[PDB]
């Protein structure tokens, strides 16, 4: 499908923020019945910015991080947020 090389990396660069505490959640994984995995890039806000699927939690995570990363508006949203943060300790 539409998989990249450095999604979790690029994303982390794009949105990735100590305040956004973005992460990858595994909804599904490779199994005998279905050797596929699902992932959703959530954030400290408990909201899911991205969602990708792949053979494993990586390809999914990759696809997701990237997937969410593909979206600029959100990118510029989270970033703009970082700067638009009311209270920041880090």
């Amino acid at each position: 499908g539409s998989l990249d090389m450095n999604a979790k990396r690029q994303l982390y660069s794009l949105i990735g923020y100590a305040s956004l505490r973005l992460h990858y959640v595994t909804v599904k994984k490779p199994t005998a019945v279905d050797p596929n995995s699902i992932v959703e890039c959530r954030v400290g806000d408990g909201t899911v910015l991205g969602t990708g699927v792949g053979r494993n939690i990586k390809i999914a995570g990759i696809r997701a991080a990237e997937n969410a990363l593909r979206d600029k508006k959100m990118l510029d949203f989270y970033a703009k947020q970082r700067a638009a943060i009311p209270r920041s300790e880090s």
